[PDB]
């Protein structure tokens, strides 16, 4: 398999000749470096902006949060009546997210679910949102991929764009000698799945570790 | 220093295996391509499969093609257009189209191709004066690499505010990278339009490291 070698000259080519910074987004990913496999690279921030865009997303999905870098790209990338519902984790950081929104002038277009991302992707699913989200981003627990591909995949509308991060997770899912882990078995049966599953068109990318796209068909 | 998925030929080996729905007429053509003196021109399974995702994603109906070869790109993009569809094909060679136009017949599509056989400079100045001029959803750009900045500045044209551009080998087996590569036409020409995108406000922009580096610009709309 021919491919181009990723070295630090061409990593760092790619980010000089494409990525768009900003000194919010800038700041936001250098206060999340400080912290305790969810720092989002800038060229992922991007990419999560521009398919926002190509589909004319008005109305989406966020599962984990964290600092908000994904949530920031994506809610900057929507029309000024749009929304990003976001199902955060843990409130630990939702202080800094909410910071950055704010100064990115996106704090109006984020909706906060915060706690359990069973729980509000159980009440969405009952809810008057299902199936009107245009875009679901999933980036939380791994073992959990599963529940909450199921539970995008009713949450989005026909046409919709679910996408799944770290779905290499830094080649473990590769590597043979990876035995028994939780989330590496998740995320090697979440990709399986994927292969097989008639309800999605599907591309896998080498971008960051590992970044699904699943079009649910209509 | 820029953390990354080490691309070893397991983890591509992976990639493929996990990802890649084939079917016989696509693996044929990657068969019959890897039997000519110009192989590695075509694009690997990972991205004609990305083509037709995108191709879908946007809900295209009529898309723009520059650099067809053995036609790989057009047949993935075809088949993920709806029956009314059309691809507007571009290429200089008649004997790798004909190859082409057997894979689109096998494959029920060669009724949604339409060739413009011959240099691809004149085919989109003429499609730039006419009906088509803003109506394409989508653009791939994939011929000669010195050519890229007029293919670019054609397609932006050609393609409707809020059409998908995207430019193929944009990272030239990493040279454009490679301050070794000096007073190369292809490498510079590529280097030229890397730059010139970054601070192009008509588009959204994004480069992504698969196969030999693609990029997508989104056109604007205003
Ligand atoms: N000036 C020009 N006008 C039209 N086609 C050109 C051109 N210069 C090069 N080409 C064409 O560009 C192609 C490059 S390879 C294209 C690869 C193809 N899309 C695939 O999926 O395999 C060749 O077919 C060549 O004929
Ligand atoms: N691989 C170097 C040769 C090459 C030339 C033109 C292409 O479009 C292409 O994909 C590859
Ligand atoms: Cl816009
Ligand atoms: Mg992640
Ligand atoms: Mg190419």
């Amino acid at each position: 398999i021919h491919h181009v070698e990723l070295t630090q000259s061409v990593l760092q080519y790619i980010r000089d000749s494409s990525v768009r910074d900003n000194d919010i987004l800038r700041d936001l990913r250098e206060e999340t470096s400080k912290l305790p496999t969810m720092q989002i690279p800038p060229e992922q921030g991007q990419l999560l902006s521009l398919l926002v865009r190509l589909i004319g997303a008005r109305k989406t999905l966020e599962v984990g949060v964290f600092t908000g870098y994904s949530t920031l790209c994506t809610a900057l990338a929507l029309p000024a009546d749009g929304r990003v519902i976001a199902c955060d984790l843990s409130e630990e950081w939702v202080s800094i997210a909410r910071r950055y929104w704010q100064r990115a002038g996106v704090a109006d277009r984020i909706e906060v679910r915060l706690g359990d991302a069973h729980h509000s992707l159980e009440a969405l699913v009952g809810s008057e949102h299902r199936g009107t989200f245009d875009l679901a981003f999933i980036d939380a627990d791994k073992e959990s991929y599963d529940f909450y591909y199921e539970h995008a995949l009713r949450l989005v509308r026909p046409g919709g764009l679910i996408i799944l991060d770290n779905t290499l997770w830094s080649g473990k899912v590769a590597d043979p000698s990876v035995v028994g882990d939780p989330e590496t078995d998740s995320l090697r049966r979440i990709n399986a799945k994927l292969l097989t599953d008639e309800r999605v068109d599907l591309s896998m990318l080498p971008i960051a570790d590992g970044l699904t796209l699943a079009r649910k068909r209509k």
